[PDB]
């Protein structure tokens, strides 16, 4: 409607650096492909880059602003069906379907088997569905319904994706694809194998829920040194069950029960000896004592039975043991020290150059002001997308040195520490002041050589 | 104390849940396979042993509630094989998987997000603290800069930057 | 005090890290100085105080 | 302050050299 607030939208500003090292800025209309970015996709790239050594991560934006220009495409493409453009914005709707469909069938089987908001309306529904038919048919029909939806869920996440636009074997590689293809090979199976099958899609759930993610996260980020705590346990009951098999082999009597003697020599050989203080001792808090045959105190060996059991329960059980739930306790913490780093280097720092906030404080312009309009990664995303669109002819002097920059792969072009509206003021005021001084003494040392002149012309 | 459980009460039920669906992928296994094993003494008010494996949902309950409460694990409750046996290493791996996985790391997590929580609750009392108690209420100034000039930073805040002025 | 142990062992690990990457070794000068500037902090540790030379 | 002071010394230092100037242009004419 208003020209001016259409060519307002339509413009771009950006601040570089040319070779010279003199910050210029560059005004510019956005490509008409840079629209048909998604916000989800953005908001994607702007959480995920992870700075590198310098402390600048624009090296992983440029790099994805061809992945990103590959989006816009496909995105437009897209928006050419429209039924294919529907399906891919209900994605999360088919997924959030499955997910459900899953879990009331495994609520099912958990309460019958063996057998032969709108979520309340849906219970009753399906409270119905089994009182007139059956738990076999409700099942059935639940399983097909819930095969069908994620298989609409698959083709609406490939669609949205795009991650076929990088390739078929991207598509393999994709973690997330795979996983969703395991997910209806396990929905499959659960519909015709057995119904029991279902029970795995429960594991969605972790996928599902962030939270639930983190605190497996918390396990899984230093699997390594638990299993290597683990192996050194082993080690340790290894030696203690040499020791009882060569010393402590009669102690080693364990109560048995028989399906239609009550005791029995759980350790004639040094594995079995292994075997019942890995199982027993472990199992047992008071350690491998608690199942070895109790010692009356007229016994020879009991001074030495008991500094057996208080070695293995203060070694094996009680630093050992400790020593997983330790380092769980340390990769908490280290993941909440990373991602309060991460959180506010990202809410607390400009992403193009890196400057701080406190420093556009008590200026003109403010931090927000800077990234919202200065330092927009967006606008420098549009300027490499309309520099390789443009034609070289047409290509601009600034628009000409960013192309060979792009070519040269230097990213120097890119804004480092440095803020048109922090320092280009001050430097301005202080460049006049300056020239006021050296204009005030051009003007007295004109005066000096004119006295001097009309001193050489009173001599002569 | 208590908000350093209810801070991230979200985390901890989620990792209830995810115990019981642990606790149900190995009543479902048990009831496939060791459905025999599992015989219980029962004591009668006015037989001395029960299966209380009959129905995979009575298995998940009997491990949802034993096992949990074992420290061992469902294994504690479950009939002891004789070496004899020919599962006997099977129920040994299946005890001391339960064990590793379903108690030993599993529940685990509840106490350390509880301590996590702590750290956290910590950490914000004293950040805020200390900006409470070194940085202008109005202008947010730190103390430090008042300090070697003519206006302390404490006369700052009690009569130039008086935040009830 | 075992989990004091591995928070302080973590922490110690970091520091030693942190300065190893982000500091030079024999002047000591910060990575943050020499940004904005002719030489970067890489090249002047790989050619200007270079410890092998 | 001490910026005003040293605008005032030279603007001092500008009547000065004026006050030559004009005494050099009356000894010309
Ligand atoms: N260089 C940057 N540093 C930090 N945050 C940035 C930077 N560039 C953009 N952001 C933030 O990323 C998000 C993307 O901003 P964007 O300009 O896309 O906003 P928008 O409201 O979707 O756009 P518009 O209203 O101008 O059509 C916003 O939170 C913006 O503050
Ligand atoms: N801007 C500020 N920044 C930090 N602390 C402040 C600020 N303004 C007030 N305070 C503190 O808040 C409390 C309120 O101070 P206030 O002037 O009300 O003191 P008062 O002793 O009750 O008053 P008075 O003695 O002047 O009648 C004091 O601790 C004061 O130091
Ligand atoms: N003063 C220093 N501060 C920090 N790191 C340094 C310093 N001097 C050397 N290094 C690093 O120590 C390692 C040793 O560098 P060095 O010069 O030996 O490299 P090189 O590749 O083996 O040698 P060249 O390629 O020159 O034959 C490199 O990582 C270098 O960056
Ligand atoms: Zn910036
Ligand atoms: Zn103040
Ligand atoms: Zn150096």
């Amino acid at each position: 409607e208003d020209p001016l607030a259409y060519y307002e939208n339509h413009t771009s500003q950006i601040e570089i650096v040319r070779q010279d090292r003199s910050m210029e800025q560059i005004v510019f209309p956005v490509p008409g492909i840079c629209q048909f970015l998604t916000e989800e996709t953005k908001h994607r790239l702007f959480t995920t880059t992870e700075q590198d050594e310098q402390g600048s991560k624009v090296s992983d934006f440029f790099d994805q602003s061809s992945f990103l220009h590959n989006e816009m495409e496909w995105q437009r493409k897209l928006r050419s069906m429209p039924l294919i453009y529907w399906f891919s914005r209900r994605m999360t709707l088919w997924g959030s379907i499955s997910f459900n469909l899953a879990v009331f069938i495994n609520i099912i089987i958990a309460f019958f088997y063996p057998y032969m908001s709108i979520r309340p309306l849906i219970v009753a529904l399906i409270l119905r569905s089994i009182y007139y038919l059956g738990i076999g048919p409700t099942l059935n029909i639940l399983g097909a319904l819930n095969l069908t939806n994620k298989i609409v869920f698959v083709v609406s996440f490939v669609g949205n994706r795009g991650t076929f636009i990088r390739g078929y074997k991207a598509m393999v590689m994709d973690m997330e694809f795979l996983y969703h293809v395991g997910y209806i090979l396990t929905s499959v199976l659960g519909l015709f194998a057995h119904e029991l099958f279902y029970s795995i899609l429960l594991f969605d759930l972790i996928y599902r829920e962030e939270t639930l993610f983190n605190v497996i996260k918390s396990v899984t980020r230093n699997g390594r040194s638990i299993l290597l705590t683990a192996l050194l346990a082993l080690i340790l009951v290894y030696l203690f069950s040499i020791v009882g098999f060569l010393f402590l082999k009669d102690d080693f009597i364990l109560e048995v029960d028989r399906l239609p003697d009550s005791t029995e020599r759980a350790c004639d050989t040094l594995l079995m000896c292994i075997v019942t203080v890995m199982n027993h001792g472990l199992r047992n808090g008071g350690g491998v004592g608690d199942i070895l045959r109790k010692p009356s105190k007229d016994e020879s060996l009991f001074p030495a039975r008991v500094v057996y059991d208080l070695l293995f329960f203060f070694i094996v059980i009680i630093i050992v043991l400790n020593l997983i739930f330790g380092v769980i306790i340390d990769t908490f913490a280290d993941l909440r020290s990373e991602k309060q780093k991460k959180e506010e280097i990202l809410k607390t720092t400009c992403f193009i150059c890196g400057l701080e906030r406190d420093k556009f404080d008590n200026k003109t312009v403010s931090f927000e002001e800077h990234i919202k309009l200065e330092h927009n990664m967006w606008n420098y995303l549009y300027f490499i997308v309309l520099v390789r669109v443009k034609n070289k002819t047409d290509y601009t002097g600034p628009e000409s040195y960013v192309a060979q920059m792009i070519k040269n792969k230097n990213l120097d072009w890119f804004p480092r520490m440095r803020a048109m509206s922090l320092v280009s003021n001050e430097g301005e005021g202080e460049q006049n002041e300056i020239r006021i001084l050296q204009d005030k003494l051009n003007s007295t040392m004109k005066l000096v050589s004119h006295l001097t002149a009309q001193l050489n012309e009173l001599k002569e």
